[PDB]
């Protein structure tokens, strides 16, 4: 079917904030990573993932982190808002979901 189920999909995610300024969580509601957790400290590290490469995409990320229902992205610099990033963010996580792409393509 061409439209999604968008009335209930439960993937609009919610931001949680950490003990890093430079880091911010993503919980998107559903389970990302589950059967385990996966490091992008580098753009070329990121080959990993067709999300992570989807996110070293949006104007300030330094690095990428996928965990249980957890995507932490860091930013390049503290000049950097969330707010430039986050409508990016949602768009490119809901895109990847309703491409039904794996989270992960290798180890």
């Amino acid at each position: 079917m061409g439209h999604h189920h968008h009335h209930h999909s439960h993937m609009f995610i919610q931001t949680q904030d950490t003990p890093n300024p430079n880091s911010l969580k993503f919980i998107p509601g559903k389970p990302v990573l589950e059967t385990r957790t996966m490091d992008f400290p580098t753009p070329a590290a990121a080959f990993r993932s067709p999300l992570a490469r989807q996110l070293f995409r949006i104007e300030g990320v330094k690095s990428v982190f996928f965990g249980p229902d957890s995507i932490t992205v860091t930013k390049e610099n503290e000049e950097l808002d969330w707010n430039l990033l986050k409508p990016d963010i949602y768009a490119t996580i809901m895109d990847f979901f309703a491409s039904g792409l794996p989270l992960v393509t290798e180890e």
